[PDB]
C-alpha cells in the first residue's frame, strides 16, 4: 500500500501502480520459495545439490534438462561411455544419478573430466559440460581451445583453508579495480598466486582498501574482459584452480582488503560447445535457462538473455551468489550490466533524460528486477556487512535502497556519468575554455539518498578506442619525456599536475567512495589490446608495466605517490563518508574551485598558467589551518611552491561566504587540501 521510499522521494506516488505490482511479484516469489523451498537461504544451497556432490559412499549428480529425452554421465571415469550411467528424469525435468563408491573411493576421480551427454527431440545425442560445473579447462593443443568440464573436489592435502577473518565494512569503499590475467609484466596470462603475491600488496600500499576482482568467472573469450560467461561456477582456470584463488582472497584479507567479485547475471555467452547456451536446442522458454526469440538474445552483446521468472533459473543465480560468497569468502560483488537488466530495450540505443516515466513503465523488467532484490535481501542476510555495486548507465532511482523499503537492494552505484566528461574536456577544449560550472555539476549532480562511487577512468577507458586520462594529456611524450634526471617539458608537468588534479576532485567531490583501475594510479600510458587476429593475438598490451613506476629515475613514482598520499588522507579524513559537502567557490574566470568536504577545504587551479597570491578561502571554524595534501609537493613532482608547515591564520568576515577565512597560495594546474590545527 505505502512504501517507505515514497518518504524519501515524493515523485515516487505518481508510480504506486508499477511500485505496487513490482512489489507484489516480490513478495509471491519469495513466499513460493519459502513454502516449497525452505526460504532463500536454503533455496540458494542448491550447488550442494545440484551438478556432482560426494556424500557418505556416493555420489549424486544432477542436471536441470527438461529438453532431453534420455541422458548420461560420461567422462575419464567410465572412459567417455555412459552405457552405465544412464540417469532418470523426473516430473520438474531434472535428470539425476546416484553412483557408489568404487572400492571405497569415489566413483569420480578429483581432477577428471566429465561431460552431460543427452538425447533432444530430433533424435540427436549432444555432450555439455555441466551447468554447475566448478571447473573447466581448455586444451589449446586441440584446435578449437575446446574446454572440458572438471570435476573438482580436491582431498585435504591440497584444498585450501581459509586462515583469515574478513575485514570489518570501511566507512567507505576505496577500491582497486584488477583483473588477474593481465596484472603482470610479463605479456601472458598471470596466474592467481602472482597476483595474490605481488599485487595486492602494492594495492594495500597505496591505501586502498577494497578489490574489485573481475573475471572469475569462466570464459572461453579472453578479449570479453570476463563480460561473456560460459561456466558461471567455474573459476577461470587460465590464472589456476579455485584453490589459488581462495589463496588470493585469504592473502588480501590478510592484509586487510576486502574483496568484491564482479557478477555477470544479466547475459550468457553463445558458445554452445563449452558454456551454458549449450542446453538450448529449441525448446520453449519454460524449459530454458534463456527467453526465446527477440527477448532471448541481446543485441549490443551478441548474447543470451536469461528468463528470470524461471524457478530454476532463480534457484541457479541466487546458489551462485551463495556459491562465490560461501565457498570463496568474497565481502561482496559488483552487478555488471544492470541497465540491461532493468529495461526491456535494454538501454541499448536510449539516453536516460530523468524523466521518471522512462524508468518506471512497462520498458521496466519486472522479472529481473524481482530477481535482483531477492539477490540482494538474500546476500545481505548471509552477510549484513557485504557491499554489493550496481553497474547502471540509466540512474534509476531508489535503485540503491534497501529491499524493506521498497528498494532494489544495491548499496553503491557506479558513477559513470564522470569519465566520459573527463574525456570531451581532454579532447575538445583548450585548458583555459574548461567550464568549473559543468565541472562540479557534474560531479555533484546526484540522488543523495542513495551512495556511488565516483571514478575518473574505469577499465572501459582503456579498451576499445579508449586511451587512458594520461596518455589523453601526454600522448607520444610519454614514450620519451618521463625521466626524472631531465627537466620535464612543458606537456609532462601539465599532464602529470592534471592527472593528480582530475583524480583528486573526482574521489573528494563525486560521490561516497572512489574506483580506480589497476595501472592508473601512476599514469600508466598507452591502452589495453587484447591479443587477437588483428594484433596476431599478442599480448603486449594486455599486461601491466609495472617496471615504469617501480623505476626511482622516472616520473610515474610521482603520480603513483600521489595517489597514495591521497587514499591516506581519506583514510585520515573520512571525507568520502562525510554529508558536509559544500562548494564555497566557483571562479569561473580565474578556473578556481573552492569546496569543503568533511573536515578539509580543498582548493583547486585549474587555470594553465597564473598562480594566485592570497587568495582568501571560506571556512567554519577559526583557528589555524595547514596543508595536509598539497600537489605541488616535490614528492609528487610538482615545484615545492607551497610549503607545509606555513601557518594560515584565520580572519572573521566583515572587518558562498562563510564564517570565517583564510589566505592561500594557489600555483596553476595545483591541488591543494587545508585541515584546521587542533
Ligand atoms: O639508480 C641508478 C640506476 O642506474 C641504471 O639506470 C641508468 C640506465 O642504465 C641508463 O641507460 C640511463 O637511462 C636513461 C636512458 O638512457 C634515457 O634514454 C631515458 O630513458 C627513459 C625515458 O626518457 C622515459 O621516457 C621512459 O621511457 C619509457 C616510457 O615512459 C614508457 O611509455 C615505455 O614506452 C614504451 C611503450 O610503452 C611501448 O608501447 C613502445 O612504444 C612503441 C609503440 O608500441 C610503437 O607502436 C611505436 O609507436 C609509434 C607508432 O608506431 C607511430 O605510428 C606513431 O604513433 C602515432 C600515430 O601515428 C598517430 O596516428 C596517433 O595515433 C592515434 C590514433 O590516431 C588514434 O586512433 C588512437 O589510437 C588507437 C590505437 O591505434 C589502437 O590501439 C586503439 O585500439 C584498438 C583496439 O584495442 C582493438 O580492439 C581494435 O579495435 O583496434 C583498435 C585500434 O584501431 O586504441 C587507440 C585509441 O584508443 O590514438 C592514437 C595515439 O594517440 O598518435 C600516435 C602517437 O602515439 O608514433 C608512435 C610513437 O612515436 O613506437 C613506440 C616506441 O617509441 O615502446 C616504448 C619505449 O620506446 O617505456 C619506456 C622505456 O622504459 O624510461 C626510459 C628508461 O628509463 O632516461 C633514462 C634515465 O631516466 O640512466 C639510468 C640512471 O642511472 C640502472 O639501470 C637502474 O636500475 C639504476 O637504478
Ligand atoms: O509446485 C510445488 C513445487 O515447488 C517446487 O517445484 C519447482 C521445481 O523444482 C522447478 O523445477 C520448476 O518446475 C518446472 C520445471 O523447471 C520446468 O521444466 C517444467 O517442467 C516440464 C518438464 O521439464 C517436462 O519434461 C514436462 O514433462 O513437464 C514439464 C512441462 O513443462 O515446469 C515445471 C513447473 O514449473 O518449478 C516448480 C515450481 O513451480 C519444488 O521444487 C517442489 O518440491 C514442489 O513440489
Amino acid at each position: 500500500d505505502h512504501l517507505p521510499i515514497y518518504d524519501l522521494d515524493p515523485k515516487l506516488e505518481e508510480f504506486k501502480d508499477h511500485f505496487n505490482y513490482r512489489i507484489k511479484r516480490y513478495l509471491d516469489q519469495k513466499c513460493m520459495i519459502e513454502k516449497h523451498e525452505g526460504g532463500l537461504e536454503e533455496f540458494s544451497k542448491g550447488y550442494l545439490k545440484f551438478g556432482i556432490n560426494t556424500v557418505d559412499g556416493a555420489t549424486i549428480y544432477r542436471e536441470w534438462a527438461p529438453a532431453a529425452q534420455e541422458a548420461q554421465l560420461i567422462g575419464e571415469f567410465n572412459n567417455w561411455n555412459g552405457a552405465k550411467h544412464k540417469m532418470e528424469k523426473d516430473k520438474f525435468g531434472i535428470w539425476s544419478i546416484k553412483i557408489s563408491h568404487v572400492n571405497g573411493k569415489p566413483a569420480i576421480p578429483h581432477n577428471s573430466k566429465v561431460k552431460f551427454r543427452f538425447r533432444h527431440g530430433g533424435g540427436a545425442w549432444v555432450d555439455r559440460i555441466p551447468a554447475w560445473i566448478r571447473y573447466a579447462t581448455f586444451d589449446a593443443s586441440k584446435f578449437g581451445a575446446p574446454y572440458d568440464g572438471v570435476h573438482w573436489d580436491p582431498p585435504a592435502c591440497e584444498r585450501y583453508v581459509f586462515k583469515h577473518p574478513r575485514p570489518p565494512k570501511p566507512d567507505a569503499p576505496r577500491i582497486y579495480e584488477a583483473h588477474v590475467g593481465m596484472s603482470g609484466e610479463e605479456p601472458e596470462v598471470s596466474t592467481y598466486r602472482e597476483f595474490a603475491d605481488n599485487v595486492l600488496p602494492r594495492i594495500r600500499a597505496n591505501n586502498y582498501n577494497t578489490v574489485q576482482l573481475m573475471a572469475i568467472m569462466e570464459h572461453s573469450y579472453y578479449a570479453s574482459f570476463g563480460y561473456h560467461v560460459t561456466n558461471f561456477f567455474a573459476v577461470s582456470s587460465r590464472s589456476g584452480t579455485p584453490e589459488d584463488l581462495k589463496y588470493l582472497v585469504d592473502k588480501a584479507h590478510s592484509l586487510g582488503l576486502r574483496v568484491l567479485m564482479d557478477v555477470v547475471h544479466s547475459h550468457a555467452s553463445n558458445n554452445m560447445t563449452d558454456g551454458l547456451n549449450g542446453y538450448d536446442v529449441g525448446q520453449n522458454t519454460h524449459e530454458s535457462y534463456f527467453h526465446t526469440g527477440d527477448r532471448g538474445y541481446h543485441k549490443l552483446w551478441d548474447s543470451r538473455l536469461f528468463n528470470y521468472a524461471n524457478w530454476e533459473v532463480l534457484r541457479f543465480l541466487l546458489s551462485n551468489l551463495r556459491y562465490w560468497m560461501d565457498e570463496f569468502m568474497f565481502d561482496g560483488f559488483r552487478f555488471d550490466g544492470v541497465t540491461s537488466m532493468l529495461y526491456h530495450h535494454h538501454g541499448i540505443n536510449k539516453g536516460f533524460t530523468g524523466n521518471y516515466k522512462e524508468y518506471f513503465s512497462l520498458d521496466t523488467d519486472v522479472d529481473a528486477i524481482v530477481y535482483m532484490m531477492l539477490a540482494n535481501h538474500l546476500m545481505h542476510k548471509l552477510l549484513p556487512e557485504a557491499t554489493i555495486v550496481a553497474e547502471d548507465v540509466s540512474g534509476m532511482p531508489v535503485l540503491c535502497r534497501p529491499v524493506d523499503e521498497g528498494g532494489v537492494g544495491f548499496d553503491f552505484r557506479l558513477a559513470m556519468a564522470i569519465p566520459d566528461r573527463w574525456i570531451d574536456y581532454l579532447k575538445n577544449k583548450e585548458d583555459r575554455k574548461w567550464p568549473m560550472s559543468e565541472i562540479v555539476q557534474t560531479l555533484t549532480n546526484r540522488r543523495y539518498t542513495e551512495k556511488c562511487i565516483a571514478y575518473a577512468e574505469s577499465h572501459d577507458q582503456s579498451i576499445v578506442g579508449d586511451k587512458t586520462i594520461a596518455f589523453l594529456l601526454m600522448d607520444k611524450e610519454m614514450y620519451t619525456g618521463m625521466s626524472d634526471l631531465q627537466p620535464a617539458s612543458p606537456t609532462i608537468n601539465r599532464g602529470i599536475a592534471l592527472q593528480k588534479m582530475i583524480h583528486f576532485i573526482t574521489m573528494a567531490l563525486g560521490g561516497d567512495g572512489y574506483l580506480n583501475f589497476m595501472g592508473n594510479e601512476f599514469g600508466h600510458p598507452e591502452w589495453i589490446d587484447f591479443p587477437r587476429e588483428g594484433n596476431n593475438w599478442s599480448y603486449d598490451k594486455c599486461r601491466r608495466q609495472w617496471s615504469l613506476v617501480d623505476t626511482d629515475h622516472l616520473r610515474y613514482k610521482y603520480m603513483n605517490a600521489f595517489d597514495q598520499a591521497m587514499n591516506a588522507l581519506e583514510e585520515e579524513f573520512s571525507f568520502l563518508s562525510s554529508s558536509k559537502q559544500i562548494v564555497s567557490d566557483m571562479n569561473e574566470k580565474d578556473k578556481v574551485i573552492v569546496f569543503e568536504r568533511g573536515d578539509l577545504v580543498f582548493v583547486f587551479n585549474f587555470h594553465p598558467n597564473k598562480t594566485y597570491k592570497g587568495y582568501k578561502v571560506g571556512c567554519d571554524l577559526p583557528g589555524k589551518y595547514r596543508v595536509a595534501l598539497d600537489s605541488d609537493a616535490l614528492v609528487f613532482g610538482g615545484h615545492g611552491r607551497v610549503g607545509h608547515d606555513v601557518d594560515h591564520f584565520t580572519s572573521p568576515e566583515g572587518m558562498n561566504n562563510r564564517p570565517n577565512s583564510f589566505k592561500v597560495l594557489s600555483p596553476p594546474r595545483t591541488c591543494v587540501a587545508y585541515y584546521r590545527v587542533d
